């Protein structure tokens, strides 16, 4: 009914610019729909859906700024696309130019379809070199 993927870059370097892509996913919705909600399972800026810092795997201190969306994505905690289609691409993306401590990175992304649903998650994982 729904399944969801992610997909990383996979041998990043420290220095990132603004929309650098960092990961790619899809959504599939099988039953019918009107559209789909997407979210990341990591801390939200303050007040900026779609907005996110991910931590480390082992260093705490390394963040990553990063930003969901690549189309028509807007905000509702979480953002939302409408369509019928089957499935959407979404991208998470550098959020400004940033320097990033080496080490490893888990995006960790969770997608409902828009019909009191159940949300499926995929994990991916990116390594600065």
């Amino acid at each position: 009914s729904t399944e969801i993927s992610l997909e990383g870059l996979h041998n990043m370097g420290e220095q990132l610019f603004d929309g650098d892509i960092l990961a790619t996913g899809r959504i599939i919705c099988r039953e019918r729909h009107t559209g789909f909600h997407i979210q990341m399972n990591a801390r939200q800026v303050e007040g900026r859906p779609g907005h996110y810092i991910v931590q480390g795997s082992k260093d705490t201190q390394s963040k990553l700024w990063v930003r969901l969306g690549r189309e028509g994505w807007t905000s509702p905690q979480g953002i939302v696309r409408s369509g019928q289609e089957e499935q959407v691409i979404f991208d998470v993306m550098a959020d400004g130019n940033q320097w990033a401590k080496p080490g490893e990175y888990i995006f960790s992304v969770s997608g409902k379809c828009l019909t009191t649903a159940v949300a499926k998650t995929a994990t991916s994982t990116i390594t600065v070199v």
